[PDB]
């Protein structure tokens, strides 16, 4: 029974069904045409599917890459030439720490409640190259709203900043549906946009990150991306337009309705017990955190392997200050609804 | 008419194309079965393919990527962390020495006679913390011989050096199917090994690098490798290891034959063409040389272009010493025949002009 990992293991769809049904189709198809045309029909499928219609369409400016950890990468070794240091959300996905960090830059946190209560100061934008904002926020749903994000754009075009964002929860909550793009180019500063497929259906992790950024970014990402590859597999791009497609027609509503039910299904199973709370009351993201009193999510961790019931401490998305995840545990709610519950009942008792 | 890029584009097989119409069952099974089960059958079925006997088979020591240039971004990356620079075999892929210098190593290159006919002095090996070879390299399919390998390994043992070896041609070449990693076992120097499913089959990139290391390697590979992902897809593992079936149940002869064919197009169209030859004649690499004595592999790559033919000069190979390569141009052979017959007729009248 495995909570833990947040990509999408849940029983396809009938629509989707019939997406992969005709794979030797779309392999028929991705043989014969070129995989610009591809490429394009599915960066249009997908950004218009979640409200980003602002996307620059021209052909290079969106970079489709194997994974959005690839796309980080490529981001990261790129801020390397000419940026010190970084300021990143906290909590937010480790893996974006550990390769920024990995790559020479040295990280600065942001709390939730500054970057999305507040301008950021003048210290902190004076002393970093770069704002690095997940949206959705892994692993607390928390959405950057509009009238922030135009703010914060302000802020890192006057202070010379690059702001990246990555939005890989995008599909997840309508209020991450504005468009984000409309919003950069108005604001005129350097930035960058990771988007990415892998979170949102169960493609059996076939995916794209999407690297997308201004024609002024001051960073090599076009060169470094080239130099880890020349694009995506057709096939891939065939299958992400298909399942945009098939998200646009009904898809995408029953998705947030099935996660709203999991997410019900953990909070009714885990609400009566005394000091368990809910930290992200608003989320809809795939992901739920739960918080206890009088134990570590390790120790709790710990404890429901035991049973064989796999989920996530907390510590490890608080970066900068691992303690600060040690009463919650992450619970993976893109899961088919029967082995979620009987999970959550095994959490429930350890508790 | 594309034959510039070394990636297949030739159609299916039948046996191949058998595998593609169930695409939909191996998507079934991919939901049905642990990732790791169908990942080590994928593994154990590619690299017993091709004479691999002894790859440390147990779950974790061969590490999925989704391509061989990602397992070089984490290699480089990862040596990084403590060398600063790398003797590469010189002429070879260029993205190879591209990925290194981007990670911060400065490079030292190895001509091919020099790496392959005789031991590297003790003051190379003082001065780099890695060997790199490409094997058979791309471009002049020159293969690694078991005997230079051992000696090799034994060197770089003796140096506390590590021996990075880039496979992704080995599916071609009959030559490369001895086993590498016994060799590098048994002489005990830290080792790392990418192999690469990419080149061999028309799978629409559809593919997995294969990062293979030594217990010892004393390099942040498994960390840096799980930064960047977890894994590959199941349904690219499966069909891995069902092209891998196929190719084990005559595809592999008949696609040395397809590729022969190919090569023996190339120099039967331009064998008679004064001033051309071909430096690599015992190459059954997938990509082919041609060389010329009146002009240059750019101006040939220039008036090939005008005529709608896009190959590559060979200059770019030429990492270290680009005038090296000023003499030559490099064809794909991944191509179904009609077209590269088209493309290497143009070639034909350019150079008779
Ligand atoms: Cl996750
Ligand atoms: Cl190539
Ligand atoms: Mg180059």
């Amino acid at each position: 029974l495995n909570i833990a990992d947040g990509h999408a293991r849940q029983a396809l769809s009938p629509g989707q069904q019939k997406i992969v049904n005709e794979l030797p189709v779309l392999w028929a198809e991705s043989e014969q045409r070129p995989v610009q045309q591809i490429e394009s029909e599915a960066h249009q499928a997908y950004f218009t599917l979640l409200g980003q219609h602002g996307y620059p369409a021209e052909p290079g400016r969106v970079l489709s890459c194997y994974s959005s950890s690839v796309s980080m990468e490529i981001l990261a070794r790129s801020l390397s030439a000419s940026v010190d240091r970084v300021a990143l959300v906290h909590p937010t996905f480790d893996n974006i720490a550990d390769l920024l960090r990995g790559n020479g830059l040295d990280l600065v946190p942001v709390e939730e409640d500054a970057l999305h209560g507040a301008d950021l100061s003048a210290e902190l934008l004076s002393s970093v190259g770069c704002v690095f904002v997940t949206t959705p926020n892994n692993p607390t749903g928390r959405v950057l709203a509009e009238e922030r994000l135009r703010r914060l754009a302000e802020q890192c075009a006057e202070h010379g900043t690059v702001l990246a964002l990555d939005t890989s929860f995008r599909g997840f909550d309508a209020a991450a549906h504005y468009d984000h793009y409309a919003v950069l180019q108005e604001a005129g500063c350097r930035w960058v946009v990771i988007e990415d497929t892998g979170k949102l259906w169960p493609t059996l992790d076939l995916k794209a990150g999407l690297l997308v950024f201004s024609e002024d970014i001051g960073l090599p990402v076009e060169k470094i991306y080239s130099d880890i590859l020349l694009g995506v597999s057709p096939l891939i791009l065939a299958l992400i337009r298909e399942f945009s497609r098939d998200a646009a027609d009904g898809g995408l509503a029953d998705l947030h309705a099935f996660i709203l039910h999991n997410r019900s299904v953990v909070r009714r199973a885990l609400a009566g017990v005394e000091g368990v709370s809910f930290p992200d009351p608003e989320s809809r993201s795939s992901v739920e955190r739960v918080a206890f009193a009088g134990r570590t999510g390790t120790e709790v961790w710990e404890e429901l392997q035991r049973h064989h019931v796999f989920a996530l401490p907390c510590r490890q998305f608080h970066w900068a200050e691992p303690s600060d995840g040690d009463h919650m545990v992450r619970i993976a709610l893109s899961r088919s609804t029967e082995p979620l519950e009987k999970s959550v009942q095994v959490l429930r008792t350890v508790l």
